[PDB]
């Protein structure tokens, strides 16, 4: 009497893929980030978030997955075939990803309270939350960059935040 | 006088991807160990090596790019389109994969000599020992399925050693 | 039945003479970034390097002849006739210096092999390693002066580098 | 397609079985130093040595092989039918054997090159080492018998390096 | 006007011999056990006792000669040339040298007695109360063969004994 | 109204310039008397007087020049192109040159005096002491050889100074 919903086993697969292939392209966002622009600790701010979408992001869906009988899919692509000029641009495009994470998040949402499935709006509700503070870590980066014109300034205050 | 090998760059890329994409076909294996073949503790062995290949094999890769002027590349691309049909061939496929995880590893090391890349031949000592290692880890699981019929004692068994 | 071999005595002793030439290079170099650059930090970062050339890197040496029956050879001459003109061109200069060691390095293990001493191939990993640690140590601070116009900035983040 | 060298399975045999006869050998030299030549402290050096031959040195190998497919093998005899006339050729022996010791090493480090067998070059590595070690420690207790003609300094001596 | 048996210094020289070359091939028993039986805590039950007899076992002898002016005779040879079938047989096989060495130290007590060598039927007396303790440990082992059907509660319960 | 002596800088850079090639001989020599005449615990002695004066020896005046404005030479060449015949004539040898280290520094004194520069005499104090120690301590160990014939009873002497 209680029958997963297709709709939403689809929705969290397909989050599922976002999280694993966000995550892919940030370990090597964090690569560049140190390695060509000079810039250790934004690589290692990116690679924390990087673990964030390749960990707990694809984990809770998997162990809700387990409960419910819903469906897990693995199906992933991803190159990253070129990458932002300079580390305010590398930035600044991980920042449009995560503002896209929240529009899927809440078309998730949406889908749960039309489909009656309270469950999988209560599991929802921690996406929910993480949209806005993932979105508002990245944004505090994002600042940095138009308060100073020194790397090494910027580099300093990234050291207080992934600390 | 000191230019990096392009042979061992797209070497080290090949095992980076190699690695990447093992990880999440066993991230997938373990959420299928203990869902569908109620082994939750076969399946978080399997998930430990998954997050192992995720991690610092892919890491420590990355890593000596930086230190070593390589270029990273991102291209990554898995399906897991069919599941072996229980517990044994599971952990079955997860040895004949660490098994090619090893021979991988022993051509790297070969051309790495060839080149006389040194340095690179250092680096992938690590990855010659730790083939072995999670080779055994895996045939230690193995052995369990020849050595009992009860699902309940094998995974009982499997408790003290991902432990 | 063991003896040793004339041409890994001579490229040892050679980076023996290496190793206290270039340390008395740099405890020069760390006296001109603190006195005249105004750099204390950096002069500590090359004191640190100029300490570890003069000790480890040549210690061991000494020890392992004394193991193996090789001689050594204490022949050694250096002067400091001009100075590089700032405090980049400075540490760029050490760079230069630390990558021609991983060139000497990488033919003596070269060497080890060719003559099968593999007591030789083993001692020398340790420069193996330490070569490309020692570069990257020094290209950290080489990153810095393209990354801010600020000496006391510089300076400053230097200070969580030797520390 | 990692099949093991049947050539590395002869020669770590013959390793494993020159460290039981090894080991059985210095038994009897260590009872013999402090029986027949009153000097224990060069007996208790010498049985450090003996359990160390029959211990790891052969362990390791038998470890080696459960990971590898190798075969072992126990074949193994040794008669000890005369012994050296007193303490400094007793220990002139041990070192002529230890120094034997770092030659049949050496072909197997060798050999597993020639075999592309990188798992055993690496698991080589360990006595590359020691042989130099264990050789050396010995030389360290024949120079006593060349620095001073007294029995009980010499055995005073050997008290602090086997402590 | 305390000379030494040669009756009783054979026997023990002989018992020396038996414990030597029972250690080895225990050793090689154990071996066996891991790798090809699959039971790695019955491989650990035995090398235990291997390591005694090439132990204590031995060494007693060696020190209780040096007391008393006995000699010490080193003849070795020892062939493992064919393995039991099993598991069980195995450790069949143990207990039955275990069995054998009760009734050889039984002769060197009566010898003792008969010869009137009261500190030799002192020093045996640790060797009669030995040979049922390490028979009874063996013996444990065994009942669990005709305990159970499953290897791995076997080896389950083999844990909590070598503990 | 402060400037510097030419002739204390000259006087001081000459001592600079003693200081490194004295720690260079005598980290030769510290290796041959363990390597060739195998008194380890003298090597220890001498190569503590090696890092001596290759190190605050060279540091503190180096530090000197930094606070008067006096300008730093780096002007080294030293060749060991022959060994004292034993232990005892190396000692000797290494006294012979503590008192000409003596002195060397009685002249800077002198001088510094003459020159009125009162920062430079007492700057100097400090090698004034140390001449008589480092000489006081080296013919402590000058005096063990004409103490003993027994190169391990030096030994064991000289270990209870370095210590
Ligand atoms: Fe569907
Ligand atoms: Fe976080
Ligand atoms: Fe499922
Ligand atoms: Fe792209
Ligand atoms: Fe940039
Ligand atoms: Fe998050
Ligand atoms: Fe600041
Ligand atoms: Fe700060
Ligand atoms: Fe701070
Ligand atoms: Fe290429
Ligand atoms: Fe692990
Ligand atoms: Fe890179
Ligand atoms: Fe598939
Ligand atoms: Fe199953
Ligand atoms: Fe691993
Ligand atoms: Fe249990
Ligand atoms: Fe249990
Ligand atoms: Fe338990
Ligand atoms: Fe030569
Ligand atoms: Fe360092
Ligand atoms: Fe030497
Ligand atoms: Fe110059
Ligand atoms: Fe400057
Ligand atoms: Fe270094
Ligand atoms: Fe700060
Ligand atoms: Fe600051
Ligand atoms: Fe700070
Ligand atoms: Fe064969
Ligand atoms: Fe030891
Ligand atoms: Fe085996
Ligand atoms: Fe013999
Ligand atoms: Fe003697
Ligand atoms: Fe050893
Ligand atoms: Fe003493
Ligand atoms: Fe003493
Ligand atoms: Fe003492
Ligand atoms: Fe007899
Ligand atoms: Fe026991
Ligand atoms: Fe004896
Ligand atoms: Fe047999
Ligand atoms: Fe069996
Ligand atoms: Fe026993
Ligand atoms: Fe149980
Ligand atoms: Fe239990
Ligand atoms: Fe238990
Ligand atoms: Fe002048
Ligand atoms: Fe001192
Ligand atoms: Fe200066
Ligand atoms: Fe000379
Ligand atoms: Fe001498
Ligand atoms: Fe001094
Ligand atoms: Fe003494
Ligand atoms: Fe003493
Ligand atoms: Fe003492
Ligand atoms: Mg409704
Ligand atoms: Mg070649
Ligand atoms: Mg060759
Ligand atoms: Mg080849
Ligand atoms: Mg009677
Ligand atoms: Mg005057």
């Amino acid at each position: 009497i209680m029958q997963k919903s297709n709709k939403i086993n689809d929705a969290l697969n397909q989050h599922y893929k976002l999280n694993v292939e966000l995550g892919l392209v940030y370990a090597h966002y964090a690569h560049v980030a140190d390695d060509e622009f000079d810039m250790p600790y934004l690589g290692k701010f990116i690679q924390h978030l990087s673990e964030d979408k390749l960990g707990v992001h694809k984990e809770y869906i998997s162990d809700y997955f387990k409960r419910n009988g819903m469906k897990l899919k693995t199906d992933v692509s991803v190159a990253v075939k070129s990458i932002p000029s300079d580390a305010k641009a590398l930035i600044q495009e991980v920042y449009a990803r995560e503002n896209e994470v929240r529009d899927h998040v809440k078309a998730i949402a949406k889908l749960a309270l039309a489909e009656d499935d309270y469950e999988s709006f209560y599991f929802i509700q921690w996406y929910v939350r993480d949209g806005l503070k993932d979105l508002t870590e990245v944004d505090d980066v994002v600042k940095l960059f138009n308060s100073s014109n020194d790397k090494l300034i910027i580099e300093e205050t990234i050291k207080e935040m992934v600390e």
